[PDB]
């Protein structure tokens, strides 16, 4: 099954915040999973992210061996083998094309006004059930409320 996670300002705006609740709900959900990430992502990363399989989806070559460079949405599903969930962690370019292939979205909705490039795909309502959505105010240790929410395509 594949399935997008990402972490959505107002406007859906993706790309400030400092959220540590972000980062362990991003780390529970992909440890042990392949993660698909688009060249940027990539290089904003630097290395493979620990605990999973990286796979690169890129037009140009690679140049590091220690992950999977894909040329393709089918040379990146191929690359990931027989695996319960995929997880799309990003691009805008990659969200949207995978999108169309995916049965969950694992979404942050941050409460933050942001002027950004990236926008998320629009997904449409009458084609997700929101299953899942779990509030959380600002704190000691996050910047802003957010929430949690999980959809699974109806
Ligand atoms: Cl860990
Ligand atoms: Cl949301
Ligand atoms: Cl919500």
């Amino acid at each position: 099954m594949i399935s997008l996670i990402a972490a959505l300002a107002v406007d859906r705006v993706i790309g400030p915040w400092n959220l540590p609740a972000d980062l362990a709900w991003f780390k529970r959900n992909t440890l042990d999973k392949p993660v698909i990430m688009g060249r940027h992502t990539w290089e904003s990363i630097g290395r493979p992210l620990p605990g999973r399989k990286n796979i690169i989806l890129s037009s140009q070559p690679g140049t590091d061996d220690r992950v999977t460079w894909v040329k393709s949405v089918d040379e990146a599903i191929a690359a990931c083998g027989d695996v319960p969930e995929i997880m799309v962690i990003g691009g805008g370019r990659v969200y949207e094309q995978f999108l169309p292939k995916a049965q969950k979205l694992y979404l942050t909705h941050i409460d933050a006004e942001v002027e950004g490039d990236t926008h998320f795909p629009d997904y449409e309502p009458d084609d997700w059930e929101s299953v899942f959505s779990e509030f959380h105010d600002a704190d000691a240790q996050n910047s802003h409320s957010y929430c949690f929410e999980i959809l699974e395509r109806r």
